[PDB]
């Protein structure tokens, strides 16, 4: 809607106060004027109609329970758009400042958060297995990054294309963390995750065994359940990035870590520049081998290290 951009101030899902953009005409809506085409934040009421109602508060103050997985939502998504602004020089996940638009309050203690195409979508969770999940940053911007490869690559959602367009969520929803600086880790969806147990995650990039899920390509998933395992398979090319970032020895092989900043450079350029919508993992290591020679020179220690953390995972 037209009005006057302003600043008000709420609590998010863990309870920690933050000041959000807002847009002011009669009443303050949850609309923030300052990044690209706008960020907005609808209330789906606990329906499943999308995208809902633009966020309208009376105050332009955000306390209330009810008021906070948007509080989130609306905040995390800005700090998503910054992390890509800032750091890739990529406005928006269209590169050309696409409004961004995401749903809080979906169903009725709904356990998943969703990018449907156009927007992002977030339930409340049980209470149980999961709170709010618009109160982790990674889902958030995991979220955001299935827009940005939808965009680019447009990795289709099924069998090993499908696990790498997942990993990319997890690799970047994950550097985003550490960007925020929000008691960042390697761990995927902690912060909402099982609030009666500590110490847990969904899934974790630097040990997905830990969880059950396959951390060399001789332990891939080769049924057919969750599109071809594409929330499975990512174990093995999430520990692959956490190799290249970190360092390590995995099943015998050592890897030199360069860093997280390499390690986002190298991704996002492969994801921009050499992925397309069938890539396997082979074509995975290519293009992330490539991407490092471009940027750092085939002789490099950065190329040296992204070839040895495939080799760890078994990806030839
Ligand atoms: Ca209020
Ligand atoms: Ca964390
Ligand atoms: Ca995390
Ligand atoms: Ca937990
Ligand atoms: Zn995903």
């Amino acid at each position: 809607i037209t009005g006057t951009s302003t600043v008000g101030v709420g609590r998010g899902v863990l309870g920690d106060q933050k000041n959000i953009n807002t847009t002011y005409s009669t009443y303050y809506y949850l609309q923030d004027n300052t990044r690209g085409n706008g960020i907005f934040t609808y209330d789906a009421k606990y329906r499943t109609t999308l995208p809902g109602s633009l966020w309208a508060d009376a105050d332009n103050q955000f306390f209330a329970s009810y008021d906070a997985p948007a509080v989130d939502a609306h905040y995390y998504a800005g700090v998503t758009y910054d992390y890509y602004k800032n750091v890739h020089n990529r406005l928006s996940y269209d590169g050309n400042n696409a409004a961004i638009r995401s749903s809080v309050h979906y169903s009725q203690g709904y356990n998943n958060a969703f990018w449907n195409g156009s927007q992002m979508v977030y339930g409340d969770g049980d209470g149980q297995t999961f709170i709010p999940l618009s109160g982790g940053i990674d889902v958030v911007a995991h979220e955001l990054t299935h827009a940005v490869t939808d965009y680019t690559a447009g990795l289709i959602y099924q069998n090993e294309s499908g696990a790498i367009n997942e990993a990319i969520s997890d690799i970047f929803g994950t550097l985003v963390e550490f960007y925020a600086n929000k008691n960042p880790d390697w761990e995927i969806g902690e912060d909402v995750y099982t609030p009666g147990i500590s110490g847990d995650s969904l899934r974790s990039m630097s040990d997905p065994a830990k969880y059950g899920d396959p951390d060399h390509y001789s332990k891939r998933y080769t049924g057919t359940q969750d599109n071809g395992g594409v929330h499975i398979n990512s174990g093995i090319i999430n520990k692959a990035a956490y190799l290249i970032s970190q360092g390590g020895t995995h099943y015998g092989v050592s890897v030199v870590g360069i860093g997280r900043d390499k390690l986002g450079k190298i991704f996002y350029r492969a994801l921009t520049q050499y992925l397309t919508p069938t890539s396997n993992f082979s074509q995975l290591r290519a293009a992330a081998v490539q991407s490092a020679t471009d940027l750092y020179g085939s002789t490099s220690q950065e190329v040296a290290s992204v070839k040895q953390a495939f080799d760890a995972v078994g990806v030839k």
